């Protein structure tokens, strides 16, 4: 499954609602085109490959 969440700043962490509707809170890149850059930035997860890209 495809999803788009939020990330935050100072966690770097990507927040997207996973197959059952549950907030699921993941760790983006630290790599600069990967990484969290200001709250609520757009971020999205891909489950079966694991693809977190976080603005
Ligand atoms: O994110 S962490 O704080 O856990 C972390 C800190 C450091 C690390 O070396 C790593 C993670 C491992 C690591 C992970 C990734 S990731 O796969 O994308 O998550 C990437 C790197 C890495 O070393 C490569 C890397 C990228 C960048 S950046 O794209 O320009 O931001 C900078 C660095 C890298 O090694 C240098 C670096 C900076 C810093 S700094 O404190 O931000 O200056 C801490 C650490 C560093 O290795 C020290």
């Amino acid at each position: 499954a495809k999803y788009t969440g939020k990330c935050t700043k100072s966690k770097n962490e990507c927040k997207y609602k996973n197959d059952a509707g549950k907030d699921t809170f993941i760790k983006c890149p630290k790599f600069d085109n990967k990484k969290c850059t200001k709250d609520n930035n757009k971020c999205t997860v891909d489950t079966y490959n694991n693809a977190v890209d976080c603005d």
